[PDB]
């Protein structure tokens, strides 16, 4: 795989967005990786909804959280493979309250057809990452409530507690690095963003990996 990779630089990556107080970060990791991998297909750069997971998935647990493997698996089989536009099914949980769902009225944003998971590897999350894409992982992310930048190098990695996206890395730096999207708007982090060491599973990165398939 090349040295370093940043899908940033593609154009392919949405503005970082602001959960607010509502367990939905599994649905901004999905759908971030929706809106990445629908770019890359062909299409213009588009903001989905989060909140047609939030509302309608009752896989997850709206702002109780949920996984992102759910929200894919919900969207082909139970939404016709369809993700909705962000303008048409706008994000309304940031005070924590999901509103309930309507099947009726959106606009459609893109399409998938299935999502993959991939091994429990840096090393083979990297390589799909650079062929393929952002993508979405689960992370320990207790440690992340005093980052000012950074790459950071001894995260609490014991229990799988948040949903990001996977955008990039650097085998070059002195200590190698994972880029990462959160949705904690820009004010957070480096613009948003935050360098986790790469190569020693900080923060339980590698262990539940997938992506989108578009199609
Ligand atoms: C967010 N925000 C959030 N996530 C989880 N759990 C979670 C998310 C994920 F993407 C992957 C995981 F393995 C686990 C939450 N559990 C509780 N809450 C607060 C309601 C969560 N928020």
């Amino acid at each position: 795989a090349p040295a370093a990779v940043d899908w940033r630089a593609r154009g392919a990556v949405t503005a970082v967005k602001d959960q607010g107080q509502c367990g939905s970060c599994w649905a901004f990791s999905a759908i971030g990786n929706v809106e990445c991998q629908w770019f890359l297909a062909g299409h213009p750069l588009t903001n989905l909804s989060e909140q047609m997971l939030v509302s309608c998935d009752k896989t997850d647990s709206g702002c109780s959280g949920g996984l992102m493997n759910n929200a894919f698996e919900w969207i082909v089989q139970e939404n016709n493979g369809a993700v909705y536009t962000e303008d048409s099914y706008p994000y309304a949980s940031g005070e924590g309250i999901s509103p309930p769902c309507t099947t009726s009225g959106h606009t459609v944003g893109a399409t998938i057809t299935g999502h993959v998971e991939l091994p429990q590897d840096e090393a083979q999350i990297a390589a799909w990452l650079a062929v393929n894409g952002p993508v979405a992982v689960a992370v320990d992310a207790s440690s992340w409530m005093t980052y000012t930048g950074g790459v950071m190098t001894s995260c609490v990695s014991e229990q799988l507690d948040h949903g990001v996206l996977l955008v990039g890395y650097n085998d070059s730096a002195a200590v190698p690095y994972w880029i990462i999207k959160n949705s904690w708007t820009t004010q957070w982090g480096e613009e948003g963003y935050i360098r986790i060491a790469k190569g020693s599973n900080q923060c339980l990165v590698k262990e539940e990996a997938s992506s989108a398939v578009v199609g």
